[PDB]
């Protein structure tokens, strides 16, 4: 199937800024602070005392090496008195991938149309649904303030809900393992929300999410910062304040690291095309691999016959086929020329 | 018939820039303001792992295709302790679909009055005022920030009118068909202030129309943006001494002329136009080899006036050519050729 000169999806999770509060005893919140510090390093750089090809430069003798290299960094800290931190943004769950949003070929959308409604019968929305979810209920979307904490707590609020706000207590010792979190007295009662969204013309599915963090003494906090003083913080306003925050497109990485279904996969990697890990920098789903999304998408037409078939599918081509959902569920240009 | 060498009408629609506002417990407004933001993403185009043909590019190894793209964009979002948002415009209603602006041939004028004389006559100007009406008194004019909300609200605020300010709300629950709207205690009064405007030679009906979103928390609001490096660049006023992200004039007017589903196998209404586009899937349903685009239906509009002067009931089909030929005048524009 080609590409076509146009098409383009809308994302179908919508996620915000983390905002960062302060409780102190007596239950009083306050907007969490930081201010810039310079400081005063070594000399340590490679740069600075070696060339390109490797032999120790001339110039950096013993003396010139010790001397002083101030820095300037932002710096976030807990207050000495706090109890604990709020952490509070809110997630949306919106049907976008059912149709696409621009498509200048009628066969293509009829293609993709069939895909989403027969996987929908076929395979079904509980294993996208839980993945997602399983990165909202715990810390994953905090990213390295989890490490190094003694406890952490998310409480869940959605919206087309009756009441009993659903709680998580005491991740890292509760909530380990899939099974944990279906030993929750409701947790298919929220799977089958984003199941309804995904599934319905108009599905809604709103979560208003808070968090409470228990860090030692006076511990540090570390929030995104921003692309370019050599550390500097993306914040917001809260009252008349500066407070730092948690990026909305950052938070949306969190809850999309699903994909370990490429060839060799230990780690769960963040959903894109030719999908990349930041640690090793290397592509995994490389364009050479066959299994990137492109190479996938110009199978959809293949891919109809097998879901429309009665014999269960093969676990290896319905790995194709949730990493051909969650890309559409991540949205994004697909043109091509 | 054949088109003049002018020919030309005014919009008998006039709407305005939508101002968004944050309201604050104990009720103090802001205008919602905006920054720009540089992100960095993956390096997905399909133009930078794949050539023209489809073969993969080979200065594109794993390495270098996981590189980071920096891009940059505006960002307006929802202040964290703030209540709901305020969106105000105004339309207005004023009968410049009776004569052509400029037309040099008087057959052709007197064509035209005729047809709106015997259109109101015959048909009436309830149903096209009523799909007008309908876009207003729903957040169709609030284009992606209706999805993804709680609830919204719509208050309508009539000139030539006695008191007590109309009122939609929680629309998603009590407004959704074509008879909730005409249940609502002051609905027929209100369309026959749309009807009078259009069947007067000085109708005015001024509308003041204020909404009311509740968001969830610290969320997303998308304005419009601008025909421009920055990725996406919204449009503005000054309101105060702040830049504030205004939904356009000629924005907020294609949100309430989206009736047209009188083409040939609709679905969903399109944008009231010559040749009726869908930007969606890019293609002209109403294409001059339908024979149904606006073009073709003027060189019949003598042969309208035989049906419309008759006493037999017009039929569906050359009556919903009639609505389209009648919202084309109400939409204005250069008619000319050649």
């Amino acid at each position: 199937m080609k590409l076509p000169t146009n098409l383009a999806y809308e994302r179908s999770i919508d996620p915000s800024d983390v905002c960062f509060f302060v409780v102190w005893p007596d239950d009083r919140k306050t907007p969490l602070t930081y201010n810039s510090r310079t400081l005063l390093g070594q000399m340590e750089a490679a740069s600075l005392a070696y060339d390109v090809s490797g032999q120790p430069i001339k110039s950096a003798t013993a003396e010139a090496l010790a001397q002083g290299n101030p820095h300037q960094v932002d710096f976030c800290h807990v207050p000495y008195g706090a109890s604990h931190i709020e952490c509070s943004f809110s997630v949306s769950f919106s049907s976008e991938l059912r149709q696409p949003y621009k498509c200048n070929s009628s066969k293509v959308k009829q293609t993709l149309v069939q895909l989403v409604e027969l996987y929908e019968t076929k395979i079904g929305w509980t294993e996208l649904a839980t993945r997602y979810l399983m990165n909202i209920c715990n810390g994953k979307w905090l990213w390295k303030n989890t490490r190094k904490a003694y406890c952490w707590n998310i409480v869940l609020t959605p919206w087309p809900w009756n009441g009993e706000k659903v709680g998580f207590e005491d991740i890292r010792t509760n909530y380990t393992s899939r099974q944990d979190f279906k030993n929750n007295k409701n947790w298919s009662a929220i799977v089958e929300m984003i199941k309804t969204a995904f599934s319905s013309t108009d599905g809604l599915a709103i979560f208003e999410v808070r968090a409470t963090l228990h860090l030692p003494t006076n511990a540090m906090v570390r929030p995104s910062q921003v692309f370019t003083n050599s550390r500097v913080f993306q914040s917001t306003t809260i009252d008349g304040e500066r407070s730092p925050i948690l990026g909305a497109f950052k938070t949306g990485a969190a809850i999309a690291t699903i994909d370990d279904w490429y060839p060799e996969a230990t780690e769960p990697l963040r959903v894109g095309r030719f999908g990349v890990h930041r640690e090793d920098v290397t592509c995994y789903r490389h364009p050479s691999t066959g299994k990137d999304f492109f190479s996938i998408l110009q199978q959809a037409e293949h891919y109809i016959e097998v879901l429309s078939a009665n014999k269960t599918p093969a676990q290896e081509t319905i790995n194709d086929m949730h990493f051909l959902m969650a890309n559409l569920i991540k949205g994004g240009m697909f043109q091509h020329k």
